[PDB]
This record gives structure tokens, C-alpha cells and sequence, in this order.
């Protein structure tokens, strides 16, 4: 087949993107007067761009950093690799389970060991971490993937305390999941509470902007930033100067911020339509983390197993994501599926959900 | 200050670039109909783009590979890092001395050890390699930096033989420096001779095209390519899909090839003007590797040391490159300076060289 509907958690609404503006800024940047942009710039990122990042992160997340603490790289994986090299071979990493598997996967190639920790309604299990001899804790405190959990303000304090207790300890705050929250109290970055230079902040222009441009940023505590600038002095940027300059302009003249607001509205509509439809099956489908992100988790009580649910959906030309993809515990029961609605066009949402539900043997409204 | 003249060996003629065409292809690619390009593509590279790479490499260098053996990454450094992880922690690397320091520097972060080998008129010292217990040999056979040496056809055969002798051995062929040769025999890739899946081929769109776009490629022997696709299945591309698509088009419709020819002419003129001027001081300045690349080496007999020469040049706002920057084995005397003329505009060449010569206490023709 070709797959018709792709319920990917990290997809964006591609049809909505401001092509005209982007093209405009491209036109302004890529031209004879800016010919010097064709040579390589600062490895760490263009100063202009690092500046906008620090501005953006302050407004949006409460992050406090200088431009000289911002490292720009081609995707989160590029930056974590540099981080692993930077912090050294002895560090032991604690990671969330379940969660995105990237961190564990990358660590398989590096000397460093890892330890998984549970996440619950209040975030990562700080009690276990404290007993465990990890040095660096990787966590998504703002909204855990996939369930949407927030790291409670107590645990934030406890974790920062843990980090303060030793010179070797750090926290990696992953905010890959960009700022589409609709419900709950809006709570800031853990980095914003950090007064001890303990938190490394990680994010990307993927769920905002454009995933395929591969533009990501890591914010280092100022000692690490100095060490970074020394260790990696001879490297080159892994992100196009042209693209940096373009995004710099897009941000400076306010269009990025307009984009974000416009998209927030669109995603809100989509999510609400999706919930509107799914809430009708409340006996056999339970939704988790419904008021955050571009995706939800369904617990499915069809007596169909996880694998069956995936295959049936794929047969209907709809790709859906088994939660076991994101888990080291091999038993997930009842079966859970992640659905993301970024790429599903707004006017086809009902049809798309219908397709999946139908393939799963649910009764479906007309026009699918 | 700002530096007025930057004699960087890897710089290109930025003023010459086809902005209009590039912008055209950008316009064609980045638009509502191609909205799916905004999601991430194949980690290894866009199939269209890998295809053009395989085509390009065949016509230009005689490289024989499938698109599925081409890995696209953000600069040579990104790809070598993946390579180091792929081949494992036990491998020992041999590297050229002198040369670009990137390889040594990267290796400092990985478990892997390295050994430098001399380069002469005929390329890397294969005799030493054979005695040495290295597993992977890094070399720039087409045109060594900075002197311009070519790996002789004997040594090519000897090195491939060396590689054939053991299951663990490989050769990294760097063709970062590939396109601008004017003199000597135009000679093919070592990869083209490889029939034993021993050569990893490495190149980039920097000296052609645009350095700052950070688009590079590594061509893996087919067993390694299969291992790569498995080991790194979960990675994402480090190069923008949009930029891939743009360059894909630029290549397909022949604009890349036009670009290359146009640039070859320009660089040739610049080099010839530079030689024309410098040949006048043949007693105190000797030129090396003069008929290759976007740069030359000067041996300077001023009794000024290397450092002095650099500083004097920088005073008067010209940046020049000490050859010691490129060596692991012992201080060079008499001083050598690398001058690259990629970025120096054609109509300012005389002025620029004059600036440097003047600062070094030489007499200047035209006042
Ligand atoms: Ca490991
Ligand atoms: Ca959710
Ligand atoms: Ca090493
Ligand atoms: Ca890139
Ligand atoms: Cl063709
Ligand atoms: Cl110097």
C-alpha cells in the first residue's frame, strides 16, 4: 500500500505552514549582498540566531540564558552526542520509562550506562533516582511522552536538591515537545528554577516550524558552555547558515510568534474535534493526556492485542503507533495506541478517525 | 578590526555564486504542493538526492555505487563520527601528515587510536602503513593538502593489496578537495579500483556549491551500508530535506554542472594572475603545488619567522595561514604560509597580494 493517514506523534500540519513568508525571508537572505553567508559561520550557531533563541526561550518557557550558552545543532541526536562526549565516559544516565527511545538507543554506542525510572501522575520517580547512583537525569518535566504527566513542583525541588548535592550531577530537561498546551495551569521550565548551573535545556524547531529542517538547540550551564567552546573549537556548524539567518529574520520580525499563535489555534480545533468523536466510545476506549500536545493515548479493550490493532489499522491504510515501541516493560496491558493528528488535515479528521475505528470493528458515523 | 583579505584555503568565490538559480529552485521546492517535504524523510538521505550523488560521482570521479550506499550528513565531521561508531572501538586509524587536522581532532573524543604517516611526492607512506598494525587508513589520494601530491598508481595498488590482506581493514578516501585541477593527469578515484569492498568514499558540496549549507556524503561498501542501515535505523537526517530537494533539482537540470565549469574557469584565472605576480620574487618566495586547488604554499626566506609573518600580515588586515597549523611532526623551516584565493575577489587580487607582500617588507609593483 501507500498509507493514507499517518497518526505520527511528531507530525505537524504541513498544509498550514506560511510558505509565502518563508520564501520571502529566503529571498531576503540568499542574495548577492549577503554573499559572505556562503562561508562557514560560528560553529556554535550564528550570534544573531542564538540571540533570538535566548529571547524566544525566555518569553515562551522562562528560560534564562545568554546567547553564548546556546548551542545550535542538526537535531536533538547531534546535540546529545556532543553532550555525551562533553560530560565524559564515566557518567551514568537515568531515563524515563516509558518515553521516546532515542536517548537509550544513542547510549548503546557510548561507554556510558543508563538506568530507567518509572514515570507517574507527578513525573519521574525522583525517590528511586536518589537511591540509585545515576549522575545525569534525562527528563521531560513539562509534559511527559506519551501520557502527558507533569513533574510536580515538589519533585522539581527534590530533584534540583539532588543535583545540588554533588559536583558531577546534571539534569537534562527535554522540551522537544513544543508549546501546544491547552489545559491545566501553565507551568515554567525547570531551568528557570535552576540557580546552581545544574540544568541542561534541550529543544528544537520541530513541532513549531518545520521538522525536516533539522534545527535544534541545547542550552548549557555557563561552566559547560565554556568547556564546550574549548572542546569543540575546531568543529563546524551542522546547521545551514542560510537557514539560521532565515529563521533569525522570521523570528525577529514577529512572524515566528504569529505562526505559533496561529498554529496553536489550529491544533486546538483538531484536538477538540478528535476528543468530540472519541468520547462517544468511553466504555471501550480510554483517553490519556488529552489536553496536551498533538497526540493522545488510547487504551483499547477490544480483546484485540496491540499487534492486531496496528495491523488492522495498517490494512485500512492508517498508520498507528503501539505504546510498546516506547517501553522497556514488554508487557503493556491493556493494549495502548498513540495517535497523533498533526499531519491529518482538519477537514478530514472525522474520516481519518472513522477509518481507524472502523478497522477496529467499531460502529462509525457516515461519510468515511 | 575587520580582516579585509582572508586567504583561507577552503573559501569559495562567494560573489560568483548563481543566487538567481538557487533562489529559483528554492521557490520550486518550498511551496504548498510540496508540503510533505516539511516532515522528516529517509535518515540516510532523500532517495532522489542519493541517486544524483551516485550519478555525479560516477561521471566526475568514476565512483561506482548504488544510491543505497550513499549516506548524506551535515559535514564530513558528522559522517566520520558515525563511521567511528560503526567500525567499532578497536580500530586503529592511520592519517596523513601534514594535512587538515579534523581527523586527528575528532579521534581524540573516541576510544580509537591513531598513527600519522608521512606524505611525499607520491602520496602516503604505504611502506610504513604495512609495518604498523593500523586497520583503517585515511588518505586524500586525488590531491593531498597542502602540497598537492597525488597517490601514485603503484601505491594505490599496494594500499588496496594491504586492505585485501585482512577482513578488518578499510580505506577512507577523502575527496573533499576534488574538483579544481588544471594541470597534471586527471586521475580517477581509488574507490573505482576497489573490487573488494575495502574503500569508504567521502566528499562534500563545499568547494563546489556552498560551504555553509553543510551537505556532505559518505559512500559505504555494501556490507557496511547494510550494517549502517541497521545500527542507525532510529536516527534522523542531519541535512534539511528542503535543501536536499533544492540541490537535487539544481543537479538534475544540469545547473550544478554548469556551475562547476563556470567556477573552474574563474579559479583558473585567479590562480594564473596570482602566479603571474608571485613569480617575480622567485629568489625569496618559492611556490609549491601551484597547479592544483584554490591555494598555494609559499616558502618565505625573509629571516622573519612564521609567527612574525602571520602577525605582520594581520596588521594591514590580511589573514594568512601558517603551515605549522597542518603538522604533527616538527617545526617547519624556512617558514611556509598557505594562501587561498577563493574569497579574494578577482579584481582585487593584485591589491591583496600587494598588501601581504608589503607588510612582509617586499617591494610592490603598482603603488
Ligand atoms: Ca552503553
Ligand atoms: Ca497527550
Ligand atoms: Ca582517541
Ligand atoms: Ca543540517
Ligand atoms: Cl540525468
Ligand atoms: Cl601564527
Amino acid at each position: 500500500d501507500t498509507i493514507r493517514y499517518n497518526f505520527h506523534p511528531t507530525h505537524i500540519d504541513t498544509t498550514s505552514f506560511p510558505f509565502e513568508q518563508w520564501r520571502k525571508y529566503f529571498k531576503q537572505t540568499m542574495c548577492k549582498e549577503n554573499h559572505r553567508l556562503l562561508l562557514n559561520g560560528d560553529h556554535q550557531g550564528e550570534a544573531s540566531f542564538r540571540r533570538e533563541i535566548a529571547y524566544y526561550l525566555h518569553h515562551s518557557r522562562g528560560v534564562n540564558c545568554t546567547p553564548e550558552q546556546v548551542v545550535v545543532g542538526a537535531g536533538v541526536e547531534t546535540l546529545l552526542q556532543q553532550l555525551f562526549l562533553l560530560l565524559g565516559e564515566s557518567k551514568v544516565y537515568g531515563i524515563e520509562d516509558p518515553g521516546y527511545q532515542l536517548m537509550r538507543k544513542l547510549l548503546s554506542h557510548y561507554p556510558n550506562d543508563y538506568v530507567p525510572f518509572q514515570v507517574d501522575e507527578e513525573g519521574i520517580d525522583v525517590d528511586s533516582i536518589v537511591r540509585t547512583a545515576v549522575d545525569v537525569v534525562y527528563t521531560t518535566p513539562s509534559r511527559h511522552f506519551p501520557y502527558g504527566s507533569v513533574l510536580s513542583i515538589n519533585r522539581r525541588k527534590q530533584l534540583l536538591h539532588w543535583a545540588e548535592a554533588h559536583e558531577n550531577r546534571y539534569i537534562i530537561e527535554d522540551d522537544y515537545d513544543s508549546e501546544f498546551r491547552y489545559t491545566g495551569k501553565t507551568i515554567p521550565s525547570l531551568q528557570s528554577m535552576d540557580v546552581h548551573n545544574k540544568v541542561i535545556y534541550l529543544g528544537a524547531f520541530s513541532k513549531s516550524l518545520i521538522p525536516s529542517v533539522r534545527i535544534s538547540y541545547m542550552v548549557l550551564p555557563a561552566p559547560l558552555a565554556h568547556l564546550y567552546k574549548n572542546k569543540f573549537s575546531y568543529y563546524h556548524s551542522t546547521v545551514s547558515r542560510i537557514d539560521q539567518q532565515v529563521l533569525t529574520a522570521f523570528m525577529k520580525q514577529g512572524d515566528f510568534e504569529k505562526h505559533l499563535n496561529r498554529m496553536r489555534k489550529i491544533y486546538r480545533r483538531k484536538l477538540e474535534k478528535v476528543l468530540s468523536l472519541l468520547k462517544r466510545y468511553e466504555d471501550k476506549l480510554l483517553i490519556i493526556g488529552e489536553r496536551s500536545g498533538l497526540h493522545i493515548v488510547l487504551v483499547v479493550k477490544n480483546g484485540m492485542d496491540e499487534q492486531t490493532l496496528v495491523e488492522k489499522a495498517l490494512a485500512a491504510k492508517a498508520k498507528v503507533y503501539p505504546l510498546s515501541a516506547y517501553s522497556l516493560e514488554r508487557a503493556i496491558h491493556p493494549p495502548q495506541i498513540v495517535l497523533g493528528f498533526g499531519s491529518i488535515p482538519e477537514d478530514e479528521l472525522e474520516e481519518a478517525i472513522a477509518t481507524v475505528l472502523n478497522a477496529w470493528g467499531f460502529l462509525v458515523p457516515r461519510g468515511s
